[PDB]
């Protein structure tokens, strides 16, 4: 291949010696270089070098200030040599350049967009100082109208600048680290750029709380605007980097607490043993000694555990044969009126629960809709169990009751409520160290199991189809008193679709046997392929299917469990501060600023001045600190010399 | 949005010069400026 030089030029025979002078730093010679004022021997002072970089530029990427001058003194073409110093970040080439078609910029990139973008202090406050403005962030040629919006959002979110251009530092990052993240939702081709910019939003708000020198300060920037009004602003936000600051973290546990191992259960049994009597003292006199007690959050939370571990208890004794025979339509028993207080205590909290959200934000959550499904399941029971009581009388034997009798389903609505009532008990394990950290990380990997069910489901349904259209043709019901898998000797496996449906989920746990796929008939033939559907179903789902969704599930508990502190702390303090108030001090079965401005931006000056000196003062070294020491020492022989002579 | 500097103050003009001697190296002129 010849190949030669396309789309290109030559620069001259003249000028490149005049750049190589430049680009060496001699003075003498570029300055009588340029001494062809106004009668020039065709040069020119604004040649382009074959990458692009010109004389201007070139003292620029070696920030020398001297040929800098002496080629401003004589009127160079600058352009946009300001933004390239803004860039480059020379302190010295953006004071003199401010005062005095092909571009590598974008065209909507302002010099002050560009320097919040390079994240260097004295470049911002000097532009500042002069007085800019960034075009607020609020279609036709849609790529950069994406982009220019990407730009303004980048350099707004920059700590230098909020710093030193926003009332109140905290309060500009919540906000902004929220609408960040809901906007990466609506773009998603830039959605790792967008929550990647929140992200380190939440950061410096936890490196701005991080230099509080003294507990002063510390209560009073999370008790701006009852009681800890703005820690509870950030829980809103989401702010988890925030909230799990050791320094809160420890005042939160001191409000929390207000020993050893077999030392604290044995105290904590003996609270829990006499939960019904301050309870009723809290109602017959709210005094220090005994109504004063159950107000601390530690002892509260342990009175509404050991009252929801005793309805747990005679819920388990309603099955004991000793406590109304078989009665058709009976009357409750004496444990169901004990059973009816926590009910109705229940409801009463669900209710008053329920409007102080409006279902936004409030049914949201997991641990709230199966709340709802456990009072609904109750409150059919009791409207089943009163409905048959008047309709319904006289004692017959259980076993000629015919199926849907109201009593009969009311019993096994009650055997379903109460399976979610003891389940619900798991969401206390986020108040113990031990288990709190493992039950936060078990729910979260549970949401991509919910996944794979897409699948598994669908797998499921085609194999069930096939079954059935080839087995549902051989079905008899006679010589059988009973009929269906469910029996010691199965025979209808694949008969029906809701008999196929359940016959295939049994066989994962190998509870079929291989004699269903069986007819009573000498067809061999359709025998063996039903046979071969169901082994080929055994293998895709046991074999394939559930071997590969472990395979993923350790390599997504990896990120999961990377940052497993600062959620676990996160539900720990959301479960702290809802025992920190006054309502709720009664378990269920007992229920039936002219100056606080002044010290808050007097101290939050200060707050943001230690952050920005120990942002800009001690991170040089972070090899750097010691590059410019022979600089200093190269500049002190060179001013020695000069002087000297 | 307009933005201004919210709380710094500016230090001098002089002193600027008496800085950046200090932080370049020049020993007589910062002996000049302490004299
Ligand atoms: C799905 N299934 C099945 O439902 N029943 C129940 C039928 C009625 O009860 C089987 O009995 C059976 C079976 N699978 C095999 O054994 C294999 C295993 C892997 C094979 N290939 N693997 C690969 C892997 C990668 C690439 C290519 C092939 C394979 O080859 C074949 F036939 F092509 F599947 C056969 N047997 C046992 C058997 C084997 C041979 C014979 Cl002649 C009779 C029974």
């Amino acid at each position: 291949p010849l190949r030669i030089v396309r789309a290109e030029s030559e620069l001259s025979t003249q000028e490149k010696s005049y750049l190589s002078a430049v680009e060496k730093g001699d003075y003498a010679s570029v300055k009588l270089a340029l001494e062809e004022a106004e009668i020039y021997f065709k040069i020119n002072i604004n040649c382009i070098d074959p990458l692009g970089r010109t004389a201007l530029l070139i003292a620029i990427e070696n920030e020398n200030l001297e040929i800098i001058e002496l080629l401003l003194s004589f009127n160079v073409y600058v352009g946009d040599a300001l933004l390239h110093a803004i860039r480059k970040e020379v302190v010295g080439a953006v004071e003199l350049l401010l005062n005095h078609q092909f571009s590598d910029f974008t065209p909507d990139i302002t010099p002050i967009i560009l320097a919040a973008h390079t994240n260097n202090y004295e470049i911002i406050k000097m532009l500042v100082q002069k007085g800019v403005s960034v075009p607020q962030p609020h279609d036709v040629d849609s790529l950069r109208h994406s982009r220019s919006r990407l730009n303004i959002y980048k350099a707004l979110a920059s700590p230098s600048l909020i710093a030193l251009s926003s009332e109140d530092p905290f309060l500009t990052a919540f906000q902004l680290s929220w609408e960040l993240q809901e906007l990466s939702k609506v773009e998603n081709e830039f959605k790792a750029e967008y929550e990647e910019l929140s992200h380190q939003c939440k950061h410096f708000a936890k490196d701005l709380l991080d230099q509080t020198r003294s507990s002063r300060e510390l209560e009073l920037i999370l008790n701006f605007r009852n009681e800890l009004a703005r820690l509870k602003l950030a829980i809103k936000y989401r702010q988890k980097e925030f909230v799990a600051q050791p320094n809160c973290q420890q005042l939160l546990a001191s409000r929390w607490y207000d020993r050893h191992w077999a030392g604290k259960l044995i105290t904590c049994v003996f609270i829990g043993l006499m939960f019904p009597l301050l309870s009723l003292c809290y109602l017959v006199a709210p005094k220090s000694r005994y109504g004063l007690f159950i107000r601390k959050p530690f002892i509260k939370f342990i009175c509404h555990t050991a009252s929801y571990l005793t309805f747990l208890f005679l819920l388990l004794l309603a099955s004991q044969h000793i406590v109304n025979p078989d009665r058709q339509g009976p009357k409750p028993t004496t444990v169901e009126w004990m059973i009816l207080p926590w009910v109705l205590g229940f409801i009463w909290t669900e209710i008053k629960q329920m409007w102080d959200g409006g279902f936004q934000d409030y049914i949201h959550d997991w641990w709230n809709l199966m709340d709802f499904v456990m009072n609904s399941l109750y409150l059919a029971t009791i409207s089943l169990k009163i409905v048959a009581y008047v309709k319904y009388s006289g004692c017959k034997p259980r076993d000629t009751w015919e199926m849907w009798h109201p009593t009969l389903v009311a019993e096994a609505v009650f055997a379903i409520a109460n399976i979610f009532s003891s389940l619900r008990l798991i969401s206390l394990f986020t108040a113990n160290s031990h288990l709190g950290p493992l039950q936060i990380s078990l729910g979260r990997m549970l949401l991509d199991i919910l996944k794979f069910l897409f699948i598994y489901c669908l797998v499921l349904l085609a194999f069930a189809n096939g079954l059935n259209q080839l087995y549902f043709y051989y079905e008899n019901s006679e010589g059988m008193t009973c009929k269906g898998i469910r029996c010691e000797r199965q025979n209808n496996a694949f008969s029906t679709l809701f008999e196929t449906l359940q016959s295939l989920f049994w066989s994962i746990f190998g509870l079929i046997s291989l004699y269903v796929t069986n007819v009573k008939a000498d067809h061999k033939f359709t025998e063996f392929v039903g046979a071969t559907m169901f082994g080929t179903y055994n293998v895709i789902s046991l074999v394939v299917l559930l071997n590969m969704l472990i395979a993923m599930m350790n390599n997504s508990y990896q990120h999961i469990a990377d940052h497993a502190d600062i959620e676990w702390k996160f539900a720990r303090t959301k479960l702290w501060m809802s025992y920190f108030e006054e309502g709720g001090t009664l378990p269920p079965p007992f229920n039936i600023n002219v100056r606080l401005n002044h010290q808050y931006q007097e101290v939050l000056r200060n707050l943001v001045k230690r952050y920005v000196a120990a942002m800009i003062r001690d991170a040089k070294t972070e090899t750097e600190e010691n590059f410019k020491e022979l600089k200093q020492d190269i500049s002190s022989f060179r001013y020695e010399v000069i002087g000297m002579m």
